[PDB]
């Protein structure tokens, strides 16, 4: 069994240990055992296997009361009913209105909004960078942008977004005391409950109102609340990491940065290789076997929990080759990654996340062509967030 270090002290060694022990291996998540899927081919297979569900009531550890809400990771699994917790035909019903809102056409009408948030945040970088002062790319640029974009889509007031970010920081950190974590989870549920009620009595041009007023069976209020929570949480968290890890990877590989600025390699292709090599998700919790799953050299027992170790999956040497642990935007398999998932629960906002990074990254390097880091890589740790690739900071000189 591999114990996942909640402090993320040795992410590179742990990721390689997971790859070496895979494609299926036992992990320990803060005292709770589970199975981690670390192989790319096995992941794609299980992600489309209908004997694996997200419903926590299918977990034997939850049924028996062995895992309770005292577990610091329980907020990642015991969530309100939504597209993230259901499978089968009900899943399509809880997802279809959202996917209609995230089409290639639908995002075109949203593209100018993103471009304005980007331009506003670039000005914040310039203001904080007066007199050659080092600026935190994260806190000034990468962290606020995805929250402003998902808030505009969902209809979250601008005045409320700081509070949401404050809640999410405590929610993700393993250093949050468990009584405070549970209080924040409750306060967040109460916030989105009251927002859904407010939008029910006053709909707007936003996705929350669309989820309430669709004209199949209408979503229950619980399901709208659950979808809203999953959309804001995933919608703001992942893209922050993507923007920062892409900048970090290209600044430390200047010859590849030259390729994208000169147009030899598209930004969309650099974003794909960032997702494969250093993506926003480390481990995805959690799936549960409704019956014994015979793989042929291993069995997944009924009721067992199954984690998708997407970071290890991205480093799969069988699919990507011997240099899988290297960042190379020119590799042929960069588009074959599954860092947005696979199967029916594949990220519904994958196109929006790709668009946000595809706007922000060239915007950043056009506005500040000579930007460079103010800290070396060994002084940029991950935050203690076990399941997410969350960077502490990225100080830069604007140049
Ligand atoms: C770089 C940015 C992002 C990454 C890497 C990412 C990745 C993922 C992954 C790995 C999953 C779950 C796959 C699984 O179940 O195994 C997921 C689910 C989900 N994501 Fe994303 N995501 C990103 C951005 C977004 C955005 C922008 C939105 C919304 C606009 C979003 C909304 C969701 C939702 C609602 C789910 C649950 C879908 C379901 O269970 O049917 N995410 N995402
Ligand atoms: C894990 C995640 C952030 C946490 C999200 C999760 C989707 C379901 C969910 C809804 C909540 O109420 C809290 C956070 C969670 C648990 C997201 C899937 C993509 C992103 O990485």
């Amino acid at each position: 069994t591999l114990t996942i270090d909640p402090m993320i002290t040795d992410l590179a060694g742990e990721t390689s240990r997971l790859r070496a022990a895979g494609p299926l291996t036992r992990i320990d998540l803060l005292g709770v055992p589970a199975l981690a899927v670390t192989g790319h081919t096995l992941a794609r297979q299980l992600l489309t296997d209908t004997r694996l569900v997200k419903d926590i009531n299918a977990w034997s550890l939850w049924q028996s009361g062995t895992v309770t809400r005292q577990w610091p990771l329980i907020g990642m699994i015991d969530v309100d009913r939504s597209m993230a917790t259901v499978d089968g035909p009900e899943h399509r019903r809880l997802r279809i209105k959202t996917t209609q809102a995230l089409t290639r056409r639908a995002l075109d009408a949203l593209k100018p909004t993103i471009e304005r948030y980007v331009a506003e945040l670039l000005d914040d970088l310039e203001r904080a960078g007066a007199d050659g002062a080092v600026v935190d790319l994260k806190s000034v640029f990468a962290y606020p942008l995805p929250m402003r974009v998902i808030s505009a889509l969902m209809g979250v007031p601008s005045e409320d977004q700081e509070q949401l970010l404050t809640w999410y920081k405590a929610f993700f950190s393993i250093l949050t005391p468990q009584d405070e974590r549970l209080r924040v989870i409750d306060e967040m549920h109460g916030y989105f409950t009251e927002m859904v009620r407010r939008k029910t009595a006053e709909p707007g041009d936003d996705l929350t109102s669309a989820l309430i007023y669709a004209t199949e069976t209408p979503l229950t209020e619980e399901e709208v609340i659950g979808n809203l929570q999953a959309l804001v949480a995933a919608g703001h968290e992942g893209t922050v990491s993507l923007i920062l890890t892409a900048v970090r990877a290209l600044l430390s590989h200047p010859e590849q940065l030259r390729l994208v600025r000169d147009g030899e390699i598209g930004w969309e292709t650099a974003i794909a290789e960032t997702l494969r090599w250093d993506g926003p998700v480390i481990h995805l919790l959690m799936r549960f076997a409704t019956e014994d799953i015979d793989l042929g050299d291993a069995v997944i027992p009924r009721g067992e929990g199954v984690v998708m170790s997407y970071r290890a999956i991205g480093r799969d040497i069988t699919v990507h080759g011997a240099d899988a642990d290297d960042f190379d935007i020119t590799r042929a398999t960069a588009a074959r990654h599954i860092s947005f998932g696979h199967g029916p629960h594949i990220c519904p906002g994958a196109a929006l996340a790709r668009l946000e990074a595809a706007i922000a990254l060239p915007a950043l390097f056009t506005r500040f062509p000579h930007l460079h880091p103010a800290l070396p890589l060994d002084q940029i740790p991950n935050l203690p967030v076990l399941t997410q690739n969350d960077l502490s900071h990225f100080p830069i000189h604007l140049g």
